[PDB]
C-alpha cells in the first residue's frame, strides 16, 4: 500500500516590442523592455547573457511562456494568439547538440512522421547528408543505437540541420558548438548555416563574438535589455561591451 500510495504520488517577418517576463515573477524579470525587427532572410546573432536569452530567446521562440507585458510577434501574430502545438509543431529546432531516439536513422529522422523515406534522404541530399547517410551501415535503416552516439557531432549536426530541412521551418534556431569540429567541416558546418540562412529567418544563440563577424546582425543584450544591435564592424567601431567581447 506504499507502493500504490507512491503510484499516487506520482500523479518570417519578426519584431519583439517592449516583453518583459519572469517565471518566478519575484526575483527578476528575465528580459525587460526588449525591441528589436528582423527582415524575412536576415541573419541575426543573440548575444549578452549565455543562457538568460540564449534561453530566454529559445523559450520565447518555443512559447514556453507568454510575456508579462508587450508582445512577441511570428510572422507578423502575436505568439499569444497561436496554437502553441501548432506553432511549436511548425517550428523546426537544430541544436549543436541533437537526441535522436534508439530507433532507425530514418525513424530518428521522422520527427515529421508522414514524409516518405526519399523525401527524407532526398532532404538530406539537398541538406548535404546524404554522404555520411549513405556511409551509415543501414542507410537510412541504420539503427541509432544509444541514441546516436556513433555519429559524430558535426555527423548529428548535419542530421538535425536536415531534420530542420525536412520540417520546412519558416524561421530557424540553431545553437552554436561550444567546442570546435574541424576546419573544412566547421567550415562547411558555417557554409551549411549560410545556405540555411539564405531567404530564411535564423536565431543564432551567440555566446563567443568570434563567430559573429559575419553574422548579418548582433543583437547585443545587458542586464535583460537590447541597448544595441548592429552588424560586427559597426558594433567593433562602438567601442562598447559587445566590442569588448570581440
Amino acid at each position: 500500500l506504499g507502493a500504490v500510495k507512491r503510484i499516487h504520488a506520482l500523479l518570417g517577418k519578426i519584431q519583439i516590442q517592449n516583453l518583459s517576463v519572469r517565471y518566478d515573477s519575484s526575483l527578476k524579470p528575465v528580459l525587460k523592455h526588449v525591441n528589436t525587427l528582423i527582415s524575412p532572410g536576415q541573419k541575426i546573432g543573440i548575444c549578452g547573457r549565455t543562457g538568460s536569452g540564449k534561453s530566454s530567446f529559445s523559450l520565447a521562440f518555443f512559447r514556453m511562456v507568454d510575456m508579462f507585458e508587450g508582445r512577441i510577434i511570428i510572422d507578423g501574430i502575436d505568439i499569444a494568439k497561436l496554437p502553441l502545438h501548432t506553432l511549436r509543431s511548425r517550428l523546426s529546432i537544430i541544436l549543436q547538440d541533437p537526441v535522436l531516439f534508439s530507433g532507425t536513422i530514418r525513424f530518428n529522422l521522422d520527427p515529421e512522421k508522414k514524409c516518405s523515406d526519399s523525401t527524407l534522404w532526398e532532404a538530406l541530399e539537398i541538406a548535404q547528408l546524404k554522404l555520411v547517410v549513405k556511409a551509415l551501415p543501414g542507410g537510412l535503416d541504420a539503427i541509432i543505437t544509444e541514441g546516436g552516439e556513433n555519429f559524430s557531432q558535426g555527423q548529428r549536426q548535419l542530421f538535425c540541420l536536415a531534420r530542420a530541412f525536412v520540417r520546412k521551418t519558416s524561421i530557424f534556431i540553431m545553437d552554436e558548438a561550444t567546442a570546435s569540429i574541424d576546419m573544412a567541416t566547421e567550415n562547411i558546418l558555417q557554409k551549411v548555416v549560410m545556405t540555411a540562412f539564405a531567404d530564411r529567418t535564423v536565431v543564432t544563440i551567440a555566446h563567443r563574438v568570434h563567430t559573429i563577424l559575419s553574422a548579418d546582425l548582433v543583437m547585443v543584450l545587458k542586464r535583460g535589455a537590447i541597448l544595441e544591435f548592429d552588424k560586427p564592424e559597426t558594433l567593433l567601431s562602438q567601442k562598447d561591451s559587445v566590442f569588448a567581447s570581440f
